[PDB]
């Protein structure tokens, strides 16, 4: 069940409802370029780079053919499906415009569609009060596309779609599937299950414009043919951080190494302008490219937006266990990690995922079965920020099959 | 599986860290009045009409606990549990204050949480890069509540919640559950399910802050207590607009009432400042009150952004069917329904239900089974706007147990 307009799952081309053959197309043309069939006047000569023509329309040629962006705001980004720059009013000798420029983004790159019936509608450029249409009316001639103001013998500024392209190579979006918890350990040699064969489950799924994924492999003009959204997800899975068999009244100290590096969050931020907050692991960050879609990557991946100024970083504690059973256990522990997954249309993974180790979430398993080991003494070794400085309350007992989140009761600060 | 921040799920007190015991309180005072406690200058005396206090907390008292609704943008609304008004930034006499007004809403209203750790916080005004602290860093007395900008001499601005009410009337939202085929006619004197009986799939729902919800029975300071969430759902079902029985070749007329009255849309509209815009039965307008808020309301229940400049109205077909099957046959007639349901926090509904009868998705139900009627003609008589004036191509074939949907193959306009 996809939430999207009709014209974000297509490419469509764009023409005035009063030219017969002509639709809108990309052009790379520079000022002073001549549009021959055009009357003399300020439609015959070009006043921007990358104008947009007025041309005769090739089935299949991309320079006609435009998928629209939703916005959280219920304007659109239009992206043409040759060289992926999209659409933007500009201002040029007085004379408005529309050109084509690389996704910034700026309030002049959206547009709204204003259906008057069932198959006509206008684009309004934000913020202008401008439509789009054909210069001085030459629906059936080479001219620019101009953004004119209505008055009353101002070109008609009626549209319609000539041809659509369907087979757009969309993701096939992944099922929800559900947290299992850990399998019960069979026998003293049971280490559990290790992080490479945990299963995943898939809390969340979205689909992210191609034009702010900066693929290492795939140029834009590529992307925009092959894979117009990426897919990131956001799964789950209990990560064993350590495994041991205790004998009885054996004591035990490890480092616990958790949170995310920094490089993974750069990585992050450069391939999709989003962070990991660190006020949780599930906490987005956007930076101006993510940003005005930032609801509908919320709502469909099942994160939260951050509050926090800082990136979630990572954090090594000391961890002091005894085991006070009067037996020989395997114990091993586990802290929920979640998973973010970026992949083409495809299906092909982007790069390594990105990984958040929660330490406040946390689970065991035991060999015998309903065994406890005791958490006598925990200290912070180092952090990369001062944000979360809580360790658990101790001594603290940890349970075969018991889950504990961090809380104001069971929590306190480094300190105390 | 509810994706909101927990400032959105609860009640709240807000703090200075710096004070001891004291709370933001709503006040209902005028310019003029007296902060006994302050030192004399700017922090004594009352500049706007409902400035907030540094009040000394009382446990369950409503004049100190505030909601945070979640906008699109990642602001916040902050509405208090006494009256349901919320926080807004205002100049008075050249002081920046926090004062307390109806929604309405407009950009001073707006609020940004910035997390300097796990418990603390600033509350930012964007607009004007203000903080909300007490006046004159007078964290133990009764005085105002200002928004300063960072100086080196300006209040600390670090706030925390000191008590919290998480028993608040949340509702329960319902399952969604998929559209199930209509049964199967037994004999000619079943005339189908009629529209009372048919059973509705909930298809979304949504939570609609109370703000914007004009419940005809409970006022504003009632709602934020009782049902401080309303629910919108989503529903749909098989309309039935006839059955009879027809003897072999008889030809009958009928009068086909479909869409949504202008008395329904007002209605909605009045409601919760949501309309149906004429592109189609899932298509929602918004208004000023309700668009904050509009990509959560679209994602949660499965609707579009309508692009329509007009409401979806009613259009009234004269229809011409004959019976060509050598046999005395039951037909029963119905259309794809789209139904939105308002409830209450406790289950309780609002008003009656806004119903959009969709004339493009048809089915038919026969006795004996597996008969079909011919639509021989059908006629505008009358439609509210010119959005839609496509008709069926005749003549067609209606078939028991066959969904058919408005395509460019299988109609046309009304002239032709």
């Amino acid at each position: 069940n996809l939430n999207l307009p009709e014209q974000s799952t297509r490419f469509q081309t764009i023409a005035s409802i009063h030219s017969n053959n002509c639709s809108f197309e990309i052009l790379n043309n520079d000022p002073g370029y001549i549009y021959g069939d055009s009357v003399d006047g300020e439609c015959r000569i070009a006043v921007a780079h990358r104008e947009l023509g007025n041309g005769l329309e090739r089935t299949g040629d991309d320079r006609f053919l435009f998928i629209f962006y939703a916005l959280d705001n219920n304007n659109f980004i239009i992206a043409n499906r040759h060289d992926g720059f999209v659409l933007q009013f500009l201002i040029a000798n007085g004379q408005g415009v529309i050109v084509s420029r690389e996704y910034q983004p700026n309030i002049h790159q959206e547009f709204t569609i204003q259906s008057i019936n069932s198959d006509t509608f206008r684009l309004h450029s934000r913020d202008t009060n401008t439509f789009a249409t054909v210069c001085w009316a030459q629906f059936n001639s080479w001219t620019k596309i101009v953004s004119r103001v209505d008055n009353p013998g101002a070109p008609n500024a009626n549209l319609k779609h000539r041809s659509l392209l369907t087979d757009i190579n969309m993701p096939q979006l992944p099922s929800l599937t559900p947290l299992q918890p850990l399998p019960r350990l069979t026998e003293l040699e049971d280490g559990g299950l290790s992080p490479a064969q945990a299963p995943r489950a898939i809390i969340g799924r979205t689909l992210i414009p191609c034009l702010f994924v900066n693929d290492p492999v795939l140029r834009l003009e590529n992307r925009i043919k092959q894979s117009p959204y990426y897919v990131l997800e956001h799964r789950q899975y209990w990560h064993r951080i350590w495994t041991d068999i205790f004998t009885a009244g054996e004591r035990r100290e490890y480092r616990e190494v958790t949170g995310i590096n920094n490089n993974a969050q750069n990585d992050m931020n450069k391939m999709i302008n989003i962070t990991i907050g660190a006020d949780g692991p599930n906490r987005l960050r956007f930076g101006n490219l993510s940003t005005p879609f930032r609801q509908q990557i919320i709502d469909n991946s099942n994160t939260l937006g951050s509050f926090a100024n800082t990136n979630y970083g990572t954090r090594t504690d000391i961890v002091n266990v005894f085991n006070s059973e009067f037996h020989q256990v395997r114990y091993a522990r586990f802290v929920k990690a979640y998973e973010y997954r970026l992949t083409r249309a495809d299906g092909s993974q982007v790069g390594t995922p990105w990984v958040v180790l929660d330490r406040k979430e946390m689970d065991l398993r035991t060999y015998p079965h309903n065994m406890a080991i005791t958490l006598e003494n925990v200290k912070i070794d180092n952090a990369d920020n001062s944000y979360d400085l809580s360790i658990w309350k101790t001594p603290l007992k940890l349970k075969d099959g018991k889950i504990i989140i961090e809380n104001h009761e069971n929590s306190k600060p480094y300190y105390n």
